[PDB]
């Protein structure tokens, strides 16, 4: 399908364990359902979505949605669909704390990897195994933040901040001087992530705290090169790849132009998914969205997987982030 929208409830998490919070959220199928907790006697509000992911208890449980079943759902098939020639985007929104980038990067040990490294590991081995002389390929990455409507490469340290985006004449939206690594292995593409992930967590950024207030927007540039016997000549597919770790949406203490583009941004969107699903478009209403509209047209495929807070104390945002979610639809 042209956009697909998940939701995922994580564990409860210390503030919540602080406040003894109990759980309002609850699956089945398809299904979530949410409970006010200033009406507890009433029906709950019912959402359906492709995907209801229950991952509040631990990987102990028979059911608990891991980050194995969430790639193999959404990242398997968006990775199926590059290798067909066509651009593909996964969101990951939601309130601060929910899961965003527990969903997207996850983490090491008992292999909590998200979808971006199972999707990098899965590209690799699809590649490496390949075993037609005629089929060779191409890597090349980008990470960066956007925050206030400007660039931050989590790829060059030096750099540092400052990229505008730019409309080339003819060839589209592009970041002028980002870096763009060609990588041939796994082990590479996971060497960049490190240090990316690095970058968005060191101790100067709890200044503007951009790890929870910019957009991370991973990049991958997929060209296949299928060589022909006769002839000697070789065309090419191209696929665009992104990524998205979104900045909280509780933030649409904040900054007025922090949460005005926020706020923007998140909405753009917004409209352009649900458009996008209403075929099967103001791009340059945020930076966001203007850089991502190529994987974001008729021909692309969209997923997003919105975080869920389980807590009684979050009720207001994530019923506002269920909500978003059922829009996107
Ligand atoms: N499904 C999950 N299972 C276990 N831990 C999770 C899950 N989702 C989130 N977490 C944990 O919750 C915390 C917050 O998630 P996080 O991704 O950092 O939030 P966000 O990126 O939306 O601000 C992290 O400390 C993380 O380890
Ligand atoms: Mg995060």
């Amino acid at each position: 399908a042209s956009v697909k929208v998940a939701v995922r409830v994580r564990p409860f998490n210390s503030r919540e364990m602080s406040r003894d919070s109990k759980c309002i959220i609850q699956m089945s199928g398809s299904t979530t359902t949410i409970v006010n907790p200033k009406q507890p006697k009433e029906t709950p509000k019912s959402f359906s979505f492709d995907y209801s992911y229950w991952s509040h208890t631990s990987p102990e449980d028979i059911n608990y949605a891991s980050q194995k079943q969430v790639y193999r759902d959404i990242g398997e098939e968006m990775l199926q669909h590059a290798f067909e020639g066509y651009n593909v985007c996964i969101f990951a929104y939601g309130q601060t704390g929910a899961g965003k980038s527990y969903t997207m990067m996850g983490k090491q040990e008992k292999d909590q990897q998200g979808i971006i490294p199972q999707l990098c590991e899965d590209l690799f081995s699809r590649i490496n195994d390949t075993t037609n002389d005629n089929m060779s390929y191409s890597v090349e990455v980008s990470y960066m933040e956007i925050y206030c409507e400007r660039v931050r490469d989590l790829l060059n340290p030096k750099n540092k901040g400052n990229l505008r985006v730019r409309e080339h004449p003819l060839l589209g939206p592009y970041v002028e001087d980002l870096s763009k690594l060609a990588v041939t292995s796994y082990n590479d593409i996971q060497d960049l992530m490190d240090s990316g992930n690095k970058p968005r967590t060191v101790a100067a950024t709890n200044m503007n705290e951009t790890s929870s207030r910019s957009h991370a927007v991973f990049n991958i540039i997929f060209t296949q090169k299928r060589h022909d016997a006769e002839t000697n000549i070789t065309t090419e597919k191209v696929s665009k790849i992104s990524l998205v770790d979104l900045a909280g949406s509780e933030r649409a203490g904040t900054r007025l132009k922090e949460g005005a583009n926020i706020n923007k941004s998140l909405t753009t969107l917004g409209k352009v998914i649900s458009a996008l699903a209403e075929m099967d478009i103001p791009y340059r209403d945020s930076v966001l969205t203007w850089l991502l509209r190529e994987n974001l047209g008729g021909n692309s495929r969209t997923a997003m997987v919105a975080a869920l807070s389980p807590a009684d104390i979050n009720y207001d945002e994530t019923l506002s982030t269920l909500r978003y979610a059922d829009r996107a639809k």
